[PDB]
């Protein structure tokens, strides 16, 4: 199922997710809808809190042909180093892009779809992704990194863009 993705200035985007208590079949069809919703909207990452499910689940797929879906359940950040930035977007901030300061290298622990723990070292687009998504789980959006001025115009451009969404 495709779920509805919240946009700013929705206050539910600012909620701190709870850790998943147990990875069962309820959890695994949250993951599936999250992937289906992600691909439907053409994103490379989606956090549960964006679909108004406030638990610690992130799906990511950077792939061309969808051969390596990545699931992070209860992600914890073990180490980071370096610094980069690319011009990021977000399904919850429609059509806006900004350079956000990120760590370049990141080591995480997490559970997969089967509740088995794995560790992942990531750089590049992956490491930027993981950070952006993990931010969602604690109520942080990428525009939070920007000047008060930069934030204003973002908020307005989006409001205008939904002004049309609910369309008629
Ligand atoms: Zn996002």
């Amino acid at each position: 199922s495709v779920l509805q993705v919240l946009h700013i200035p929705d206050e539910r985007l600012r909620k701190v997710a709870k850790p998943v208590e147990e990875v069962n079949a309820e959890i695994q069809r949250i993951v599936d809808d999250m992937f289906e919703t992600m691909y439907a909207e053409e994103g490379i990452g989606l956090a549960a809190t964006q679909v108004d499910i406030h638990q610690r689940i992130i799906v990511i797929d950077v792939s061309e042909n969808r051969d390596e879906r990545l699931v992070l359940i209860n992600p914890e950040l073990l180490e980071k180093s370096g610094e980069t930035g690319i011009e990021e977007g977000c399904l919850s901030i429609p059509e806006q892009r900004a350079l956000v300061p990120r760590a370049e290298k990141v080591k995480i622990r997490a559970l997969d779809r089967d509740g088995k723990p794995f560790e992942l070292e990531a750089d590049g687009l992956l490491a930027i992704c993981i950070q952006h998504e993990m931010d969602h789980l604690v109520g942080k959006l990428f525009m939070d990194y920007l000047s008060p001025l930069k934030q204003q115009r973002i908020r307005q451009k989006v409001e205008k863009l939904d002004r049309l969404k609910a369309r008629a």
